[PDB]
């Protein structure tokens, strides 16, 4: 029924070790990423380092990767700006360049500017005006604005584009529970995300895709999979092996995760993020690895 | 002693009814604020709506601003941004254009992404490096972000360029006399801002300087200048005159204050804010007019 279903890993932004944009393995990396299974990509989010690039820079990965991936798998391009007209043009750009979807936070700055939800409304209606591809809304902590669950349907049913939810805020399951049920079968993308934290209720609350880190979306597509096959015990066994790798990255390395398992494997060159953001202390580091290499992800193991 | 003192407004962006830059009307706010008398101007700043244009109008809006001002005042430039290598580029390019002073949030992003005091040092001392300019260090609730006076004395003793602060947060006089007392004389611009609330006990505190709002710095300097010259009693009986136009543009009508006033003035041609941001309620408005008009400002009476 819906467009898109399964796991649409975050494209980290590679760069080299001096800062600069690293394409070749920008390149490498989504290769990698469509190879380990990944039904779809979401690129320039949160964990894609997209706080710490220009404007120039976001065109050129935008460029640069949906040329790469040459039609390959869906594209989620995430175009997040407070301006409803800039995240309309972006959206606009995302979709000539054959973006599959966009991705948008509610616009915010900070934690000090909010807008009331009538302009957010507005805010998603027009960006849906200007484009025909779905809009995924983002539910996150990082925006600091609350988009309760009746307001989300609300969209979904009055808004064209809006079809596909990221709900990335405490107590997911029960959001994506409640926002499934106000929205109906305008609801086309219940997803859920936080690196896959808690994947298994949000399963069990109705979520048919996740957005992942893309370290190791072998490891987790399995989980959903299991799920949609009716198997429950099975996919418990495959979210139990993996969860010490998802705890970690989540509570531990954070938004480097993928790019120092990718630099680790051979995917990258550098695993750096840019200054300030601070490096992986080496222990974090060193347990993140040996944890992966209890599970054999193929980012490890990746002959290319 | 200090290279600068006394009032910096914060100049607004001024959009066309339909969200496009109207230059014209930018330099005729930029007239306006300087006949106003004042001592020098801060562009792209939160106030100046910077979170709702590209880096390209960025580019555009500081080179024509600076132009305009043709070194009558000297400009503090905005140049916020989480990476350290675009800040310092943006912060290079600003000198280069005749900016005498850089103003710069700490790297963070949302209200998810901080950073550790060690990088936030290297964050300035690098921006530092790569300028021949002043930085203002910002100390505000949009970061979301602790500078504490310990860590921002310590900056300016032991970062070349970090000599001035804009003070923003709860307490800032407290702040403000601790920033000074660890500082000493490295504290060349102990600064206060929010469109000068708390003025009055920051200026007690040790302020010399303030960045207001920019609609009227003509009701505002007299404060700063009855404090200079010592009559404190003479300072207290201009903040009362002016404090509830003050406080309603700090509680109020935000933002858009100066440019409702500017508008209202015949300065500028549209005070519209770029969408979703909302317009400012049809009381709120004509509140502030009332105020306004029983304070005569030049705002209200710019023949040009």
């Amino acid at each position: 029924t819906p467009r898109h279903r399964g796991i649409f890993p975050v494209v980290p932004t590679t760069f080299a070790d001096t800062g600069d944009l690293d394409l070749a393995s920008q390149k490498r990396a989504v290769d990698f990423m469509i190879d380990a299974g990944s039904d779809g990509l979401c690129i320039l989010a949160n964990f894609s380092e997209q706080f710490a690039i220009t404007d120039d820079e976001r065109d050129v990965l935008t460029r640069t990767i949906l040329e790469h991936v040459a039609g390959r798998v869906p594209v989620i391009v995430t175009t997040s700006h407070y301006s409803t007209q800039v995240c309309a043009a972006r959206s606009l750009r995302a979709q000539q360049l054959g973006a599959a979807m966009v991705m948008a936070m509610p616009p915010y700055h900070g934690a000090t500017f909010r807008v009331p939800e009538a302009q957010i409304f507005e805010f998603y209606a027009r960006v849906s005006d200007a484009i025909a591809i779905p809009i995924m809304v983002q539910d996150a902590p990082a925006s600091g604005t609350a988009l309760s669950a009746p307001f989300l349907a609300r969209m979904a049913r009055e808004i064209e584009q809006v079809a596909y939810f990221k709900i990335e805020t405490p107590g997911a399951a029960n959001k994506l529970r409640e926002l499934i049920r106000l929205g109906g079968d305008a609801i086309e993308g219940p997803w859920d995300g936080e690196e896959a934290i808690t994947l298994l209720a949000d399963l069990h609350a109705g979520a048919t895709g996740a957005m992942t880190g893309g370290g190791f979306p072998d490891g987790i597509r399995p989980i959903l999979e299991a799920w949609r096959e009716g198997r429950h015990d099975d996919a418990y066994a495959r979210y139990q092996a993996w969860l010490p790798l998802i705890n970690h990255e989540n509570r531990q390395s954070g938004i480097l995760t993928a790019k120092a398992l990718m630099r680790e494997g051979g995917v990258i060159a550098s695993e750096r993020p840019r200054h300030p953001m601070p490096e992986l202390h080496p222990d974090t580091r060193a347990e993140l690895l040996a944890i992966a290499r209890r599970l054999d992800p193929l980012v490890l193991r990746w002959a290319h």
